């Protein structure tokens, strides 16, 4: 009823991606694109520690719903892995440009062909690593650019709402990057009534798959396993 699955397409043409997805601002999962990038066979937990273990990175801890509700700390990848993954409490190496810090890792990925349909130059695209244990929640929010979210390790549950459905999501609208006040998986419907009947797409995103999140399409993301994603912001 309220819930449909995000469509999946194998290697759709540039033209079809443009006409049926990019312009109308509709999400889709692309298959058979990021699928043989070397990172898919290579990036084990072990490999990441060997290559990146000693590098310092920002690690996020807390409810990213309000602003005071969270915090970042700078630590080595090795400290992150032992304190937040191997064995207790919740932390997330989120939204970090790891590939500018460690240029060798750039060899293991590619810029999706589909980005050339934008206006922007290729140098202008922002590439982020999202890396953390099962349970990482990134609350419902919009990004000001288009996104290809590429899953490498593990799976993620993602929920998506149209921008035309903003009213029913009760935005803070205290930031542009607007964020929602509703907990998609434990919402007080007394406090947020209109949300109940709001239509959405969802999916479970698996290794090799790419999620296209249109500019300003609302998204919520939860990691079902030990996870590593790579996002591409572009326009
Ligand atoms: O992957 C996550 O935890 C959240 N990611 C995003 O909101 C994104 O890539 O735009
Ligand atoms: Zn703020
Ligand atoms: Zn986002």
């Amino acid at each position: 009823m309220l819930e449909k699955t995000v469509p999946r397409l194998h290697r759709p043409s540039l033209q079809h991606f443009r006409e049926q997805f990019l312009v109308p601002g509709r999400p889709v999962i692309l298959k058979g694109v990021a699928d043989h990038w070397p990172c898919m066979q290579k990036w084990s937990l072990e490999y990441i520690q060997e290559i990146a273990g000693c590098r310092t990175v920002p690690v996020e801890v807390g409810s990213r719903y309000t602003d005071e509700e969270w915090s970042q700390t700078l630590m080595t990848v090795n400290e992150f892995i032992s304190k937040y993954i191997v064995n207790r409490d919740v932390g997330y190496l989120a939204q970090h440009q790891l590939f500018d810090q460690i240029p060798e890792l750039k060899q293991d990925i590619s810029i999706p062909d589909y980005c050339s349909l934008g206006d922007g130059e290729e140098e202008e695209i922002t590439i982020n690593a999202w890396f953390g244990p099962q349970g990482t929640i990134s609350p419902l929010h919009q990004d000001p650019q288009q996104n290809f979210l590429v899953q490498v390790m593990g799976r993620k549950y993602i929920r998506l709402y149209s921008p035309q459905e903003s009213g029913a999501l009760y935005p803070h609208d205290t930031h542009l990057h607007n964020t929602s006040q509703v907990d998609v998986e434990n919402p007080d419907l007394e406090k947020f009534p209109k949300f109940a009947k709001a239509p959405f797409l969802s999916c479970i995103l698996s290794p090799g798959e790419i999620l296209f999140i249109p500019v300003k399409y609302w998204h919520y993301v939860r990691a079902l396993d030990l996870s590593f994603s790579v996002s591409f912001w572009w326009s």
